[PDB]
């Protein structure tokens, strides 16, 4: 520091900087120091109410001191997360037409230097404090490059190593007194929080460090709410005296009520040491699988990854649910991150979830855990609807990369509105995908990893599919591991090699330098990893698990007697479902299937239904309730009903048919598809007899000669040379043998060998040629995997974990890397309204206005009518159409398109017509 500084500038007064401003009618601003106590605050009741104990000791032993230390500690650097803003390239950002003068004439009678030079201020913040936690505070200089580089990251994405040391201006982060006034600010935030003379921290672990940043991103989220934290200062005029400590109390109770209303409080235990029986009344005699989970539970240790391989419908959810409960009662981690298949809704999970937690918890389950841990949209609006201001509001978030403080709120407020809110709770329930988005190079992936980090992960139903065809759930699996998470894996069934590939990649983010290798075990099995020990248990499987099933085949010429088909096999009655590969083939084969099925049921409802992702979310919301309510294991059964449907049967959800029909698909999916098959036994009884028998009915592909030609859109679903290999698999059985060929079948289609089985010619080439699509595939994504991918735990530098394109912002997520990546399809959010006088209208029937942010009432109406449209033919047409301004500054509504209907339903979107049918809901059509 080359700037000598005299008494007279110590003297500074530390209150006149600002970190938060108002705007309209909030004419007072908010004070840094009071920010950063706030931040500090919000730390200091995060660790004393709502981090499991687990957490708390295993931060401690990386810091290297104790919990109290590491407490004050950890305050610190998330209060200090903001001390850039004190330079003036932040405190003049101010708007001329909100007193900027007057922050300049109080920042020059201090006698600061002004300077019109700009730099984001975390940027400033990681530049101040890689020097002056080590030169002031006594830190290693490691640790103070890791603290100022990760709390420098809190905007979302951390600094370059050229961004903090090469290309900042000195004009811009100010020097001599500017560094004088920063000294004195955290010196007094430092005593506030009763650093001196405790025992310094070390904080020269990467990862740790890095889902740090993302634990200071969500306290700043935390701070940011007005209604919890109202700025202290009244008006610009002048600058409030203040006794830093009564704050911080203030700050610490406003916290309490803050994280409170978010329901992160309070979770205790409440042990006990109960038995599987106990936690699930409904059932009387466990499963097998259970027995074993059950053996296991006694023997777990703290940091370990679990891989459950069970027949279908044998209850692994339960096991997986003991397990977990283990590890928050026994381990110390309470708190559980259910991660649901992509295709599923939260809904049916969620219910089951709360049924467990009524045993471990207070009743605040239910003021807490029904509107919180719950990921999809329902949740979101029984939250609008109820009194009063319910939604976490943010405010004056300084993201550089926005064009405004309050657009920065709005995109960090997302956290609080979108799906992803669901990983906030210390229980929440929802998609893979929140958990999967982790490892991608996006915005606040720390906070994900901080999310996932405080809780044991249980990713429900893993397909091999997916596990083959990308590296997502390994390079999570070794985050996890890095950070001591518990895992638990169900599956219906894995090839060996993808169990071993998933336990090393756990393996190597735990650091286990044991490299003895996975014992064999029989199907079905729990496969088992903790440090010092590994475990390959086999068990016996239920005695109901051992069917044998029908396999029929209805080919292309005999396609469109399907549905005569239906006829004269449910003619004696019983519930039928018909998966489709894709959401239009799903529309065609409904509408083909009306003539053949005009009636209605015993629920006052048609006995044929449809169900897919794409409709209005109401009516989604009514489909499926009806078909949760006709098929599920205590649902009013129908005498007769037929469910054609997608995928989103597929996975996840807990349905029964007496009949099965599917699109063909790779084998682990159609079984997947087939455990839906005859699953509860208490419906067995009252099967008609024509179905008493399990039947799995596959439609074939044409077949040219002995080459199948699968149809487009299934081919743009899946993989071609894996629904080749499947087919292949598939064509020549009859019956299969569960639950053997289970496992038999998907290591025959995934596993090395070959079987061209001396076919013809035309068949080797599309073999050889699907094959070498397919490689082309996994090496393209594995040669762009640096501009994709965070690095893994063990890289050495905390900059340069995630490399561009860095605060752009907000760069993709779902719309683009989530595409290039497969982890899901790119989709555009829409609301269906109609058209009329004064703009667009709601259908019943009131006017829009879209040119101001919706009240929470009207909010939620327009939630009502929304839709994830992902079809590819009107995609980008509709990305063309603009988000309202009005919109785009509402957290709610932000990247929602409005989609404007005529009377006759109908829409002009590119060239192709969009239609809102009342049964098959959105409809792309060519002119
Ligand atoms: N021990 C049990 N005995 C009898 N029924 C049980 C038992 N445990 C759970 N069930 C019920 C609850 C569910 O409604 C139904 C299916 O359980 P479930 O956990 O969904 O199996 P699963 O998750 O392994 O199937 P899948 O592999 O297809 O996802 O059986
Ligand atoms: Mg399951
Ligand atoms: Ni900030
Ligand atoms: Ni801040
Ligand atoms: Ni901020």
């Amino acid at each position: 520091a080359g700037s000598p500084v005299g008494a007279a500038g110590w003297r500074v007064d530390p209150w006149i900087f600002w970190a938060k401003w108002g705007s309209g009618p909030d004419l007072g601003w908010h004070p840094l120091l009071c920010h950063m106590l706030d931040v500090a605050a919000v730390t200091l009741q995060m660790w004393r109410r709502v981090l499991p104990a687990a957490w708390k000791a295993r931060i401690s032993g990386v810091l290297g001191v104790g919990q109290e230390d590491a407490e004050r500690w950890l305050a610190f650097f998330a209060g200090g997360h903001d001390i850039g803003k004190a330079s003036p390239a932040f405190q003049l950002q101010l708007r001329p037409e909100q007193g900027r003068e007057l922050v300049a004439r109080r920042l020059r009678d201090a006698g600061l230097p002004l300077f019109n030079a700009r730099a984001p201020h975390g940027t400033i913040s990681a530049n101040v404090l890689e020097t002056v936690l080590a030169d002031v505070f006594g830190l290693s200089g490691r640790s103070a490059r890791w603290v100022a580089f990760a709390v420098g990251g809190h905007h979302g994405f951390v600094p370059s190593y050229d961004e903090v040391r090469r290309d900042l201006d000195q004009q811009a982060v100010g020097w001599g007194m500017w560094d004088a006034a920063r000294e004195v600010l955290l010196c007094r935030l430092a005593d506030a929080l009763g650093l001196p003379g405790s025992s310094r921290p070390t904080v020269e672990s990467t990862p740790d460090a890095f889902m740090l940043a993302g634990l200071v991103s969500v306290a700043d989220w935390i701070g940011s709410n007005e209604e919890y934290f109202p700025y202290a200062a009244q008006s610009a005029l002048q600058v409030p005296q203040l006794d830093a400590e009564a704050y911080l109390e203030r700050a610490m109770r406003q916290a309490e009520r803050a994280m409170a209303s978010l329901g992160w409080v309070g979770w205790r235990p409440a042990s006990g040491s109960m038995r599987l029986t106990e936690l699930f009344p409904y059932i009387r005699q466990p499963t097998t699988v259970q027995a074993a989970a059950e053996e296991l539970a006694g023997e777990v240790k703290s940091p370990s990854i679990t891989i459950i391989e069970a027949p279908m419908g044998e209850g692994k959810t339960e096991a997986a649910m003991l397990l977990a409960d283990t590890f928050s009662t026994a381990h110390g981690m309470s708190g559980c991150y259910f991660a649901l298949p992509t295709m599923a809704t939260s809904n049916q999970m969620f219910g089951r979830v709360t049924d467990y937690l009524r045993h471990r918890y207070p009743e605040d389950v239910v003021v807490v855990n029904l509107v919180h841990g719950h990921s999809d949209l329902s949740a979101l609006l029984q939250e609008l609807r109820q009194k009063g201001e319910e939604i976490f509001q943010l405010q004056g978030v300084y993201d550089e990369a926005l064009g405004d403080e309050q657009l920065g709120a709005v995109v960090a407020g997302q956290w609080f509105t979108r799906g992803k809110r669901a990983l906030l709770p210390p229980y929440g329930v929802g998609t893979v995908d929140q958990a999967l988005l982790a490892v991608l190079q996006v915005k606040h992936v720390f906070v994900r990893l901080f999310a996932l980090s405080t809780k044991t992960v249980i990713v429900d139903e893993v397909h091999a599919y997916d596990v083959y065809m990308t590296t997502l759930l390994h390079r999570l699996l070794e985050w996890l591991g890095a950070l001591s998470v518990p895992v638990v894996v169900l599956s219906a069934t894995l090839p060996s090699a993808r169990r071993r590939e998933l336990v090393k990649a756990y393996a190597r983010g735990a650091g286990w330098q044991a490299e003895r290798d996975l014992p064999p075990a029989g199907y079905p099995r729990i496969t088992y990893a903790a440090a010092e020990d590994v475990r390959g248990i086999h068990f016996a499987p239920s005695e109901a698990s051992r069917r044998k099933v029908a396999l029929r085949w209805v080919s292309a010429p005999e396609h469109e007697a399907l549905g005569q088909l239906l006829a004269e096999a449910l003619s004696q009655g019983g519930c039928a479902a018909i998966i489709c590969n894709t959401v239009p083939r799903a529309q065609a084969l409904y509408s083909a299937l009306r003539e053949v099925f005009p009636g209605l049921a015993e629920d006052g409802m048609p006995e044929l239904d449809l169900l897919h992702a794409r409709y209005p979310y109401e009516e989604r919301e009514v489909r499926e309730a009806r078909t949760l309510g006709r098929f599920s294991r205590n649902g009013r059964r129908p005498h007769r009903a037929i469910l054609v449907a997608t995928q989103v049967i597929e996975q996840s959800l807990d349905l029964d048919f007496d009949l099965m029909v599917t699109d063909l698909a790779p084998v682990d999916l159609v079984l997947q598809r087939m455990g839906r098959l005859h699953r509860h036994p208490v419906h067995d009884p009252l099967r008609p007899e024509r179905l008493r028998s399990p039947e799995l009915w596959v439609v074939s592909p044409q077949v040219m000669g002995d080459v199948p030609i699968f149809d487009r859109g299934s081919a743009s679903v899946y993989d071609e040379h894996t629904l080749l290999r499947s087919w292949l698999a598939l064509r020549d059985r009859d019956t299969l043998q569960l639950p053997e060929d289970i496992e038999e079948l998907v290591e025959q289609v995934y596993s090395d060998g070959r079987v061209p089985q001396g076919a013809s010619e035309e068949l080797r080439s599309l073999w050889e040629r699907t094959f070498k699509a397919q490689q082309k595939v996994l090496r393209e994504d594995s040669l762009q995997a640096k501009y994709r991918y965070i690095k893994g735990p063990g890289y050495n530098s905390i900059w340069g974990i995630v490399t561009a394109s860095v605060e752009e912002d907000a760069p993709e997520l779902h719309p683009a890397l989530q595409a290039l990546t497969r982890l899901a399809e790119p989709s555009v959010s829409a609301v269906c309204l109609v058209a009329g006088s004064g703009g667009p209208c709601l259908p019943d029937g009131t006017p829009v206005d879209l040119d101001t942010p919706p009240d929470a009432a009207m909010a939620e109406r327009l939630l009502r009518r929304s839709v994830a449209i992902t079809d590819a033919r009107v995609l980008d047409p509709l990305l063309d159409v603009p988000v309202p301004k009005g919109w785009e500054r509402s957290s709610l509504l932000r990247g929602y398109r409005p989609l404007v209907f005529d009377a006759s339903g109908r829409a002009m979107v590119g060239r192709w017509i969009v239609r809102i049918d009342p049964e098959l809901g959105i409809v792309v059509e060519s002119p």
